[PDB]
């Protein structure tokens, strides 16, 4: 009997034994199909499941990446190219990857990765997401999936041939494949933990809401993303306009009254032409094609689900990084924050940035933001004014939404674990002033420091082992803490509805705090909305 | 020859030798007259100098106190009775006290005290101000003066017979007396340091502005008071109305057109009847009869003098206590902050208090205050909501005005030293939650802990020695620091215009910080004014 041949519910498949960078060995199945290719008449539409096949399908090659724009802003800068697709771009992209430890488990916990990329970019095949270290060091099945992104994943016109959320129905279908099949690979299908970062975290949080995903997994890890983030969803009316603008931009009919003509033309366009024409006039952290409230995957806004307690009763682990804003500002204010060492911002530049980064609020709101984000010890300090820019973008679009979601989960009686990630890698290629940006924790979550061909210190390797152990303890039990309390493994306390404790994740630290950033988050969530209402006659 | 008989420019006077509680001896001259009694036709008017006398005037008895209301809200509670007049009340109250060390110096520095009491109360004769410890431990001439308070000191109608600021002209005349005479008591008239607390500090600061006082002293110490405090001055237009309201309240004519009838009737009323009818409907930290801009003592608002650099160029030492607001709230919101142990404030009680304590601002401003003064770690915590009431009253009426004054003095090149006083006496008679209140430092400045019959600990005795040494180093040299830096005497750095360092004064501490409370002071001084402007249609 060939332990690498597996009889899935649609056919037999053959995997392959390979080495993790550490030397430990894992079994691997790459590019398992879970849907019909979403091509031709099927573009923009929800996935159909895969047709049965005869024989043995060799599932040993990393799959196609879904069509998306490629980032060339900084040339071959490694900090940017690590997020670009590393396999051929194709609409034929609906595949899953399974990576199992050796020897093969019987009922192991299953960690299912959903990649981020602001819903317009990303792929499960990235080297930074390599599954071999995590599976082999922690004894879990690691699963990853492709899902459609950008307008191919999220075009919405409010018609059956453009119903929205195709990329989310892709993820749901993959979740169903995992529950139907993962036991054949040594995983317990009742022990699936979803984890994802940024738009992948938003995606995970939406599976905590949807009635269609409710029974498809056990618990969730949400790295720097939450469904109350203002970029996370778009209204149905605005999505419809954005789709029609895309149709115009590529030469298609775009009349609100004859939506059939517009969809049909869009289905005939080259896919690269579509994703390369999506980017109109949008503010920072506004992405053109994102989830909507459609009626079937979600039938109410996330804020209404949270207010009413309509979400899955389970544990969650979630957290933020210290410099969440810079990554997005570096690409948006390219004259102000050049990607050079020693950048600073003058007071007059900061005041101009506040208007550009908050383009929708009135005069009174901007002053409040200025007051809230000024260092009153030294108002004109050019470092303080640069850091203020990161914090106001990072608080509003990231940190404060994670806090909000973790709060509601905790108020409703669920165990919550909250982190603030503060480690900057010794080999970080970005300018020193960028600090700990969006996504930096991913390398450590997937155990990349254990790769002996890379430059990580021994301290960083221990750190990555600590983090993988927290993450996988949580998947295995719902609690990141070990049984025997360690010197290397600090205690990670629950984030209670009233304590709101969080654990700082870093090299030489076990600091537990509150929040984080409760005051700035109250500014955005409580003070500023009532001031906008008061001054909008 | 009798060294206790001194020939002043108006006559001879006889003093008396007494003991310090310190064990050392001092010479003392109490009740030296410096003006004609301001009685009869002279009521409300500026002082005339004292008429010459033959013989030897026995100056050995603490002088009369100026007429003022007596506080009975808490009966014989020691925390309150220590501020009540301890000598008979009379309009015949314009006297000075001099206390010299033994053996008598030749050209000693002179520390001249101006009592506080919100311009309606106070007296130089209080036991808490007793001069003997400071004079004998620090080898300085200690001087104190009476000045008229309440409507008797500060009635203004804009006519020659109610010209305003009589109490400040009293202080000016006393300052003159000191420069004409203090060398006969062993003091250098070119080395007068003014010091005062609360309305006494305001008074000191107004002598730093007035052209009539400019050459009458060398430097200044300002404890918890500044001329930018919103209670420190009243407009000429409002002063006139308040005076006319007082006339009405006591049955006098009060027609805005016939001011002579009103003044002449007021000159006939009993002085106690006058001061007991002053208290109309006023907010917290609003006192009816206070300085005005008259044309002669001051001819522009303090803020206009500060902005234009028209103020005396000299060193200043100044500071705040940590709970500046509670004292006034305890007397204003007597149902909410009962003088009992274990008081707390509910969230709903706090929101009502914000409206009562900031009764002039609109809805938007109140929300900003609420947001600024909420503990966002635990918004509903009833200790936090009680402390917030102290901080919003103390910041707005005290701490932030001291900061502003020290800031402007530093920007103009003068040496400034800033303290935050944080010591609560072990024997404090107020409830524990009141913290370190307005006026608490006065006992330590005057060396009261060195009286062994009071209950002070040994550490508190040391603290008082340290503080008298800082204060008198400052009077002697312009710098509170000693020459040989000690472990008992930390370094007190200058408060520079951009560093804004302060020294925390307390038992087990040498902490240096910035501000204090730069962010909250920016809220009152920069943010809230621009938000009121924006929302005032
Ligand atoms: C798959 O692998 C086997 C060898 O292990 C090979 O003989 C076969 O041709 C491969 N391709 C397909 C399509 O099965
Ligand atoms: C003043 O004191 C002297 C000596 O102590 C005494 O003889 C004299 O009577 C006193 N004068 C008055 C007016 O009491
Ligand atoms: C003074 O502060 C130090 C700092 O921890 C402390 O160890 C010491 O006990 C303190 N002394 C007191 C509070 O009397
Ligand atoms: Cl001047």
């Amino acid at each position: 009997n060939d332990p690498l041949v597996v009889n899935t519910d649609k056919g037999r498949i053959r995997g392959i034994t390979v080495d993790a960078p550490s030397g430990k060995k894992v079994d691997v199945w790459l590019g398992i199909p879970y849907a019909q290719p979403p091509v031709g008449p099927l573009r923009f539409r929800h996935p159909r499941p895969a047709e049965k096949w005869t024989g043995v399908l060799n599932t040993t090659t990393p799959p196609n990446s879904c069509v998306q724009i490629v980032d060339t802003v900084f040339g071959d800068f490694p900090g940017a190219t690590m997020w670009n697709p590393n396999t051929p771009l194709s609409e034929d992209c609906l595949y899953i990857n399974v990576v199992a430890p050796r020897p093969r488990p019987k009922n192991a916990a299953v960690m299912l990765w959903i990649f981020g990329g602001s819903f317009y970019s990303g792929t499960a095949t990235l080297d930074v997401y390599d599954h071999r270290a995590l599976a082999s060091e922690e004894n879990v099945i690691v699963v990853s999936l492709q899902y459609r992104v950008a307008s191919l994943g999220f075009l919405f016109l409010g018609t059956p041939e453009a119903p929205g959320n195709a990329g989310l129905f892709d993820q749901n279908l993959a979740l169903r494949w995992v529950r139907d099949n993962i036991h054949r690979f040594g995983g317990d299908p009742s022990r699936v933990t979803l984890f994802g970062e940024s738009a992948g975290a938003v995606s995970v949080s939406l599976h905590l809401l949807s009635a269609l995903s409710r029974d498809l997994f056990q618990r969730a890890i949400l790295q720097s993303g939450s469904p109350t983030a203002p970029w996370a969803l778009v209204s149905r009316e605005e999505a419809t306009l954005r789709a029609l603008r895309l149709a115009e931009a590529v030469g298609c009919p775009h009349e609100p009254s004859k939506l059939s003509d517009a969809v049909e033309c869009l289905r005939g366009k080259d896919p690269h032409v579509l994703v390369n024409n999506e980017w109109g006039t949008l503010g920072i952290c506004e992405f053109p094609f994102v989830p909507v409230v459609d009626g079937a995957f979600l039938d109410e806004t996330p804020q209404r689900s949270l207010a009413s307690g309509r979400f899955k009763k389970t544990e969650i682990l979630t957290g933020s990084n210290t410099e969440e804003g810079y990554y997005f500002i570096i690409y948006y204010l390219t004259e102000l924050l050049r990607k050079e060492e020693g950048v600073t911002v003058t007071r007059e530049e900061f005041l101009q940035a506040v208007r550009e980064l908050n383009p929708y609020v009135n005069g009174a709101a901007r002053q409040a933001i200025v007051f809230e984000y000024t260092d009153w010890t030294e108002p004109d300090n050019p470092n303080s004014n640069r850091d203020a820019l990161d914090k106001m973008v990072g608080d509003y679009h990231f940190t404060c939404n994670v806090n909000e979601f973790a709060q509601r989960y905790a108020e409703e009686g669920n165990n919550v674990y909250m982190y603030l990630y503060t480690h900057r890698s010794k080999g970080n290629p970005w300018p020193r002033w960028t600090g700990v940006m969006h996504g930096d924790e991913i390398n450590y979550v997937f155990g990349e420091p254990l790769n002996p061909t890379l430059g990580y210190t021994e301290d960083e390797k221990d750190f990555s082992r600590k983090i993988m152990r927290y993450w996988s303890n949580f998947a295995k039990t719902g609690n990141p803490n070990p049984n025997t309390a360690s010197s290397e493994f600090p205690e990670w306390p629950k984030h209670t509805a009233h304590g709101r404790h969080y654990l700082e994740l870093g090299l030489n630290t076990s600091f537990v705090g509150r929040g984080p950033r409760l005051r700035q988050c109250a500014f955005w969530k409580k003070y500023l909305p009532q001031l906008v209402a008061a001054t909008s006659n």
